[PDB]
């Protein structure tokens, strides 16, 4: 009990250096690089908090040589990316990873009823910014996940001349 507002102003390295100092208690090499500076954007230290942290457990429970977290940003426009050792996305499987939006006439659902927990996929979802995936030779996976920034302020130094 008291007050509940999600989705606001939160930074990108604070919600991630929460979910650091939580996931780095006993092995958990996490290498820590966020921008250094100072980020900015709209979104929920919950629903975020929880989204780099089941990102780790794959890589820990079963991985277990090296961990990353880093974090990024750009002129209207922050962002966080993940690195972990292991045998990366399957051949197969990289077309069949909770992909959403659909393309056929049947579905043709055999079977499979129960709850529905695809978290990670409506964190970025309600935010609105990008999730993609990549691995280097099935070898060194990133995750890229993107926040946009709400209308700010930013030109730089520009001379006339
Ligand atoms: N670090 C990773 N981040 C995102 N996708 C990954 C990662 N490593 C592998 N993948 C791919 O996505 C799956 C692993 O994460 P995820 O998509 O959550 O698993 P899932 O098979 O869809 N559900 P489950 O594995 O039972 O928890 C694998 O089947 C890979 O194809």
């Amino acid at each position: 009990t008291g007050q509940e507002m999600p989705m606001e102003m939160a930074d990108l390295n604070a919600v991630l250096g929460e979910v650091i100092a939580a996931e780095s208690g006993y092995e958990r090499e996490i290498e820590t690089a966020l921008y250094p500076g100072s980020i900015e954007v709209k979104m929920h230290p919950l629903s975020i908090k929880r989204a780099v942290a089941n990102m780790v457990v794959n890589a820990a429970r079963y991985g277990n040589g090296w961990i990353k977290v880093s974090s990024g940003t750009e002129p209207n426009r922050a962002w966080f990316q993940v690195e972990d050792d292991g045998p990366g996305i399957a051949p197969e499987q990289r077309k069949h990873l909770f992909q959403p939006f659909v393309r056929g006439d049947s579905a043709r659902t055999i079977s499979g009823t129960g709850l529905g927990l695809a978290i990670v996929q409506r964190i970025v979802d309600n935010h609105n910014g990008m999730l993609e995936l990549g691995t280097s030779e099935r070898g060194g996976l990133s995750i890229r996940a993107w926040l946009p920034v709400p209308v700010t302020r930013a030109q730089g130094t520009t001379k006339e001349g």
